[PDB]
């Protein structure tokens, strides 16, 4: 990932996501599209996004249905020219083997989130990422997601995922993370708010860069 | 509920998902739709279902996300004219409540999902389902999911949320549930493919139906 910068873009306007992502668009290559754009906007941003920024793009569906729909929500995903896809593991090994199929079939990616960003993530998630890294492992994932605002379950994650594995990392700025600090452990931090409410998109993506660089 | 029993439209063809939702019509009045038809045809095939049948859409979208980005999920949601939305109660608390947030200012429903039907729900949200439950009780949600597959459970998280609130269950037949026995404890049925997949999904739906009077 280039800069080690993933931008989150949830606006929720075409016109909005695609000025932001333009701006910030030298300091940044992987762009992580959730449902709040897709929702609104269609799909077909996916695919705009790809051919007008020469991105990678990282769905963030939080996949967490049965097998079969789980399967029917990759292909699509997929169809629509995603590189990747997060998944839930909470749902359990047979939920994450469906999605590890589609991206087999069609030459993708699935990154695993094994612990939450927010507060609420404490209740009952918390308890149950190791195990839900450990099925992780067991399943052959190469990605992963854990979260910026508890280096020290980021510490923990990337034990049990080893250093070979990719680990991505949410909660970086508006939610209190730290960039230094979350690099420590992920590979990449991914920064929603941070920049796309900025002022100046281009000057927060740069400020970030610049503290990343140092490390 | 018409006839306590809600079709699950799966299909990912606008053609086919209007021909079979329009043929059993006649026996259904609420739709779920999730994001396999809707990632596929748009979140305008919910409007155009509500119009073209007037039923009632609950959005199965698994919201299981941080609670800024669930507030906007469920903001897009019930802009394109669902009546309510499928919740995952495994993410927490604050989670949960964006969600009832949104549907309080937008006059709509949140049904909270507390275990999950396929066989992998027993590694992680069984063991949290209760307490996923109890949370949803304490928060005042009214509406839950719950599955058809463990009618013991199903029992269980009727215990817990009380015999005012509503309680729908999917699993139905593909899965192994049976329609009979989870309505002694769920309110209404949800079926998907033993319906949308049958050579005649009328013929499917009213044979349901007849097994659901007989109780
Ligand atoms: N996928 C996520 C898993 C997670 O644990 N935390 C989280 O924030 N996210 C997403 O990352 C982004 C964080 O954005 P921000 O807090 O930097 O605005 C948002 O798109 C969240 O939905
Ligand atoms: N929302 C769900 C929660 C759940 O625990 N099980 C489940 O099957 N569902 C959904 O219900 C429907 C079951 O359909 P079928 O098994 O009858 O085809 C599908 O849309 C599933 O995604």
């Amino acid at each position: 990932v280039m800069n080690r910068l993933i931008l989150a873009m949830d606006l929720m306007n075409r016109d909005d996501a695609l000025r932001v992502t333009g701006e910030v668009r030298e300091y940044i290559d992987t762009v992580k599209i959730g449902y709040p754009l897709v929702l609104s906007e269609g799909m077909d941003i996916i695919a705009e996004f790809r051919k007008r920024f020469g991105c990678r793009i990282i769905a963030d569906f939080k996949v967490a249905n049965i097998p079969e729909t789980n399967e029917k929500i990759c292909r699509a995903t997929f169809k629509a020219g995603a590189d990747a896809i997060i998944v839930h593991g909470f749902p359990g090994a047979d939920s994450v083997r469906a999605c590890l199929n589609v991206a087999e079939e069609m030459g993708r990616e699935v990154f695993l989130l094994t612990e939450m960003s927010h507060p609420g993530a404490e209740m009952f998630i918390q308890g149950a990422a190791d195990e839900i890294a450990r099925m992780g492992v067991d399943l052959g994932v190469k990605n992963y997601v854990g979260p910026s605002t508890r280096p020290e379950r980021l510490s923990r994650l990337r034990e049990i995922i080893g250093q070979d594995s990719f680990l991505i990392s949410p909660g970086v700025g508006a939610q209190g993370g730290d960039p230094g600090e979350t690099l420590r452990f992920a590979d990449a931090i991914i920064v929603g708010r941070s920049i796309y409410l900025a002022d100046n998109p281009a000057a927060a993506a740069a400020g970030i860069i610049e503290s990343i660089k140092d490390l």
